[PDB]
């Protein structure tokens, strides 16, 4: 009986509409900017050419091409290969290393369908293992005083879990990497969230510290991921309420415009 | 807590095996890409030297503060056409909703940071519904196509699972990997390899972004990347399904090579 219907149509469209929402406040909030910028990347070739009349434009274009090439490109070393296999597991991806070598990518391409699933498994487990931690902390004190107390204690979840995986290691990036205060933050969430845009890396700006930074960083991520892994199956679920609370509403707002026009 | 005991045994046990595997993939990285690296690291310096000695100029000093300037113009990707402009912000949401985050163009304005972080905290769990229903209503489109073709084998229960699940493997690879793939070689102008391992690092959701869909500006057929969104859609949804079953056969082997350890260690060849 195909009453099966496709609700995945209604989804689609407020992804579609959320896209649109989004770009458009993307475009106001980055194009002005990239103006700015590239005007005053062309007041500074033009300063170059002058202040350097020595280096004439064809051998400035020369020196471009050949760096965006050298872009293309301390690396791969004894842990940077190590953590590149970090992000190829964890799908975190930042992509600042990547292989270039035809071996390198057919063995990314099989080292990631085996990766990502093993990781999996851990991630899994590390989130039962601090699902039950906190399941040491939550319940038995939260009991101290139906749906009202539950309230208070998934507050005292997202603001301590903000605190544990989000404020403190973005203020120790702050201080470590140099980041802003936001940079740290954003960092947290591309990272975490598994995004991973690769604009900012925890450990790239060539070297500064050892053997006390990439490890915690590296648990860390770990168990900051299964945390945002948590974080957003809840938010799947508060919207998945607002969708049945916005469903109702509007059936609401309906009866009485038909009630109302029957006068 | 009688279990809680052995979920930490085998939580432990498997983040051991991860490290070993981090290893194990790092050292043949490490092997197979640092070479080109250390050939390169040399080249790049030899025409540094070609260019500071054909003309050590004043700037020779200054050279490196140029580099900075590119380098740091080059994660805006500077043209020494807008990468924010109607569309590419429409790509960029896209890129972060589905966690593949290409990083190719990315925001520098802390407002641009602020909303990406609630754009995100927000759109990752929506497109999750949406990824959800794309997955369930394509595995019944192959429940349907099942039917048909397990029926003609049923001519002759435990054993027919199998042949159902290769085919889907088969028109997987086929519809997801080998057709975008292939599509992606002649318009990207990509290679065989290329094109396949961007299918993958995109599916995966890894996101590398070396190479993307449109990376480049090329001249893009205006039915171009409508196309590509409908790939990436159901293509997410069938690396989940592909994924998840990785997991099982690993789980499989995994408890099957326990025992045989166990059975190993027990016998040990009569001793
Ligand atoms: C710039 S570099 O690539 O050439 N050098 C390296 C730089 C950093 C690291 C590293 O361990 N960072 C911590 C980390 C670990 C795993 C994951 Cl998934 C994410 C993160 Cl941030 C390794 C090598
Ligand atoms: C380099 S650019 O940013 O400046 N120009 C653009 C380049 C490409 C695209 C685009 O549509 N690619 C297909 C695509 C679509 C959605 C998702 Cl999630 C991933 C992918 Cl690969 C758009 C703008
Ligand atoms: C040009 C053909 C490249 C083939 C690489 C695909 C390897 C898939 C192996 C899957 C093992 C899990
Ligand atoms: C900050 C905006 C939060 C609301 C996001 C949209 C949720 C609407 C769900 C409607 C389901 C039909
Ligand atoms: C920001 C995304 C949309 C904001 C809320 C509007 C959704 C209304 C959907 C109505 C479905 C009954
Ligand atoms: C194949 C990558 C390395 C994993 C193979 C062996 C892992 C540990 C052996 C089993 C321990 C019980
Ligand atoms: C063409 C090889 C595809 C492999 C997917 C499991
Ligand atoms: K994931
Ligand atoms: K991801
Ligand atoms: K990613
Ligand atoms: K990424
Ligand atoms: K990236």
């Amino acid at each position: 009986n195909v009453m099966k219907w496709k609700t995945v149509s209604t989804i689609f469209l407020v992804v579609v509409l959320y896209l649109i929402i989004g770009a458009t406040v993307f475009k106001a909030l980055e194009q002005p900017q990239e103006i700015s910028q590239r005007t005053t990347i062309v007041i500074q070739r033009e300063k170059f050419l002058r202040a350097h009349p020595c280096v004439s434009d064809q051998e400035l274009d020369e020196l471009i091409q050949q760096i965006v090439a050298a872009d293309n490109a301390s690396h791969w070393d004894l842990g940077s290969s190590f953590f590149f296999a970090g992000t190829v597991i964890t799908t975190i991806g930042f992509g600042n290393i990547s292989p270039r070598t035809e071996g390198g990518k057919i063995f990314c391409i099989i080292y990631a369908l085996l990766g990502i699933p093993l990781f999996g498994f851990l991630l899994a487990g590390v989130g039962d293992q601090l699902g039950t931690i906190f399941g040491k902390g939550i319940a038995k004190v939260e009991d101290t005083f139906q749906t009202k107390i539950r309230i208070i204690s998934t507050i005292i979840f997202i603001l301590f879990g903000c605190v544990l995986f989000v404020a403190l290691p973005a203020v120790i990036f702050k201080h470590i990497e140099g980041w802003s205060a936001l940079d740290a933050i954003y960092f947290v969430v591309i990272t975490l969230t598994t995004i991973g845009f690769g604009d900012y890396v925890a450990g790239g700006s060539d070297i500064e510290y050892l053997d006390f930074y990439k490890p915690v960083v590296w648990f860390w991520i770990l168990v900051g991921l299964a945390y945002f892994a948590a974080v957003l199956s809840m938010i799947g679920d508060w919207l998945r309420v607002i969708a049945k609370k916005t469903k109702e509403a509007v059936g609401e707002f309906r009866a009485h415009a038909a009630e109302w026009t029957a006068n």
